[PDB]
């Protein structure tokens, strides 16, 4: 089956029938379990969505390519809502060179550790064989409305053989997503008045893709394999107006429709793969190196995240990420039958952000402890973890699986990450599984460093009107969860039903703090002496909800298919606000016609329930007018098909959005002077797209 109870896998051929424009987010959320959604709900950033598993946020959710770690949207300015202006790390590996997709959701991927609370998606690429192959994709889309941005994606992949003993494998992809044009909002924005008249909330920004890998597998003895792979990407934006606080100014304006930033991601990996009799041995040393490259925007109030016109040009933020991480496995013969893992883990991420750090302390008064100007661009955190896994076959079918994790973070401390699976047969048709663990987050280097600095004259501060500093603070807790699940699937001749219960326990979620820790000195006017906040651990959080599958067989060449996602609750249980903004529920479901040997056809459809923003605004206080506004349940339906011309050739097209369903983001989910909200209407969906593609491969 492609859906167990707590994990998902997507597969080549999922990929090929429901083709993606061009990130992976696309494909990877219609999975049970997992939405498309910003960190929090204050709808920044709002076109930007990014994998969600369990309404756990984005930052929860850790994505691997060959599994190892993805780290480049750390590169971004963390900000005072929980957002960067990132499209997140699902779009580094072109689709047509994805094997396979894995997402683990909840206690079975607390033992992946540091910011798996969520889970884990691991994005497998296609591997060299026993003789030499490869392939050229393409694909193309049509949007109906010209103002939605068409995609335009060409990829390779080359494999095979050098001697007896060594091996490689090499892709490359080039690709275009088009921005919406800058007006696609006009006419559908929240009212604007005074000074704010003219302002639009934008469209989804475009990108331009260059991904290049290389790897080499070298065998050099029966039980005895090691990998060497490099990766270069690079990703440029079309820039189409967007702002944190959808304000503008002339700076902005001048960059519509140009590159204002560009990520380059490298990537060299060293890995040795050994089986021998004891058992089996993986060690990995992955060195990660992000130039997040962006126009200086400002750091406080309605200024925060628009293009600064008093420092204009380009800054270049840099995160070295280097991973290290070695498991064994030892099949067990004893009392009751196992197979135990050992491993140990080293990380450590460099931030070099010479931007973030420059927010001055000359309106609210300073900061003891703080300087005022130049203080340092450099964060870093080195983890140190030890595991160890023991997955016990008490009686055929049933599995029990204990695992212990164990952290030293160089400033947070010390975490415990203890875990337990357990997998029930109850009929050879129907199995039981049940799982609690306590997973981890360590705090991003931008809620840990006291030298960043964000500001408000009041608009944005907790209980009061006052000008007030935001601040990074090492004093900072963990984040630590207790994803609990419980759920039940019958499988039988490709007939599948399931359905499990999730609830995540979330403590000392950081966020932005709600009361004064202290107050500044000096300054001018009205705003001198401001309060100063930090980031702190919020004690409770809870999320609950429910994930299910059917899949029936309806004839021999044809298949239904559903996966269902229900959010029950999502709740900061100090505010009584939501975390995250989802869709209460979440249909998705596929009819597969193999209408011949050679052609298959596929009908989807996509349900999304009803969405509501949050209750209360940056003061605390609660919203009013069309920052109340919900979004009602919708359906996107979709057409496609795949002709098969020969072993070597084949050809898709269809269309997403049948019926040109539409939304329109808005702005931002609460008012701000002159900026009315808009809501749960933060993000445009596009309308009706026809959609070409064309597979060679030996
Ligand atoms: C095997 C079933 C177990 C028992 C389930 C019922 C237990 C309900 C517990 C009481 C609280 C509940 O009534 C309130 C609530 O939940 N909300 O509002 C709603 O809660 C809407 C619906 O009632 C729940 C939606 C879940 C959809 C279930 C689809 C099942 C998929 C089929 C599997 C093949
Ligand atoms: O969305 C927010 N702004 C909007 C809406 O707010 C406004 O337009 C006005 N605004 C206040 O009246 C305000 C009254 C009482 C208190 C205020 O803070 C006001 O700003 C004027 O500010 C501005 O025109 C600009 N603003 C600064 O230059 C600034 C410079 C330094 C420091 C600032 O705070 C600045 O606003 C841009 O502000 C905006 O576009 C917004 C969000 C989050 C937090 C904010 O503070 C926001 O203001
Ligand atoms: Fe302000």
């Amino acid at each position: 089956t492609k859906q167990a109870p707590g994990v998902s896998i997507i597969t080549a051929e999922d990929i090929a029938k429901r083709p993606p424009s061009n990130d992976l987010s696309q494909i990877i959320r219609t999975m049970p379990g997992v939405n498309l959604t910003g960190n929090s709900s204050s709808g920044q950033r709002g076109n930007n969505r990014q994998i969600d598993i369990r309404g756990m946020g984005p930052e929860n959710t850790l994505i691997l390519v060959d599994g190892k770690p993805v780290s480049s949207r750390n590169s971004v300015r963390y900000g005072w809502r929980g957002e960067r202006d990132s499209r997140g790390d699902t779009n580094w590996v072109p689709a047509d060179q994805v094997e396979r997709i894995e997402v683990i959701r909840g206690p079975a991927a607390a033992r992946y550790g540091n910011g798996a609370a969520g889970g884990v998606v691991n994005i497998i690429t296609k591997q060299a064989g026993a003789e030499t192959h490869g392939n050229l994709s393409v694909y193309s889309n049509f949007p109906q409305h010209k103002a939605e941005g068409a995609s335009e994606r060409m990829s390779f992949g080359l494999n095979g053989p050098l001697t007896e003993n060594l091996s490689y494998r090499v892709y490359g992809n080039i690709a275009k997503t088009d921005s919406d044009d800058w007006d696609i909002n006009a006419g559908h924005e929240s009212n604007r008045t005074g000074k704010q008249a003219g302002t639009l909330p934008a469209g989804r920004e475009g990108v331009r893709n260059k991904d290049i890998d290389g790897l080499l597998s070298w065998r050099l003895t029966p039980e005895q394999t090691l990998e060497f792979e490099a990766g270069f990407s690079r990703q440029g934006n079309i820039y189409t107006g967007d702002t944190q606080n959808t304000n503008s100014n002339n700076y902005v304006k001048q960059m519509l429709g140009h590159e204002t930033n560009r990520m380059y991601r490298e990537t060299y990996s060293v890995t040795h793969r050994g089986e021998w009799d004891f058992g089996s041995s993986l060690a990995y040393l992955q060195y990660e190196k992000t130039r997040n490259s962006r126009i200086n925007e400002g750091l406080a109030g309605g200024t925060e995240g628009i293009f600064d016109p008093n420092n204009a040009g380009f800054y270049t933020a840099t995160l070295r990420d280097l991973t290290a991480h070695g498991e064994v496995n030892l099949p067990l013969h004893l009392g009751y039958e196992q197979t135990l893992t050992l491993g140990s883990e080293w990380t450590e991420q460099k931030l070099d952000d010479p931007s973030s750090n420059t927010q001055n302390t000359e309106e609210g008064g300073s900061i003891p402890g703080l300087a005022g100007k130049n203080r340092s661009s450099s964060s870093s955190a080195r983890i140190f973890s030890l595991f160890a896994e023991d997955n016990i076959e008490l009686m055929p079918g049933t599995m029990l699986t204990p695992g212990l994790r164990w952290d030293h973070h160089d400033i947070v401390g010390d975490n415990w990450s203890p875990s337990l699976n357990l997998s029930h047969a109850l009929t050879e048709r129907v199995t039981l599984k049940a799982g609690i663990a306590r997973a981890y987050k360590a705090p991003n280097l931008y809620q840990l460093n006291p030298d960043y600095l964000l500001y408000s004259r009041g608009q944005g501060c907790y209980g009061q009107s006052t000008s007030c500093y935001l601040r990074g603070n090492d004093g900072l807790k963990a984040e630590t969860s207790v994803n609990k699940e419980l759920g039940i699937e019958y499988s039988h001749d490709g007939l599948v039903a399931g359905l499990t219960y999730f609830r995540n326990d979330y403590k000392n979620k950081i966020e932005s703090g709600l009361s004064p820790v202290d107050h500044a000195s000096g300054g001018k006017g009205d705003y001198a002496n401001a309060a100063i906040y930090q980031w702190e651990n919020v004690p409770k959080a809870v999320v609950e909800g429910l994930e299910g599958t059917l899949t029936l067989p309806l004839a021999d060449g044809l298949k239904w298919s559903n996966n269902l996602t229900y959010m029950l609750q999502s709740k900061n249980k100090e505010t009584g606000d939501v975390l995250s903004v989802t869709p209460r529920y979440t249909l998705n479901s596929m009819l597969d016609w193999q209408a011949t040997d050679d052609l298959s056809l596929q009908a989807t459809v996509t349900w999304y329930g009803k969405q509501k923003p949050k209750k209360y605004d940056y003061h605390g206080d609660r919203v009013t007018g069309s920052a109340n506004d919900q979004l009602s349940p919708y359906a996107i339906a979709g057409l496609g098909g795949t002709y098969r011309l020969s072993k070597n050739l084949s050809l898709g097209a269809g269309v997403d959005n049948l019926f040109d369903k539409r939304l329109f983001r808005a702005g931002n989910a609460q008012g701000v002077v002159g900026i009315d909200g808009a809501g749960a209407a933060t993000y445009n969906e596009p309308g009706r797209t026809f959609y070409t593609s064309l597979t060679a491969s030996f």
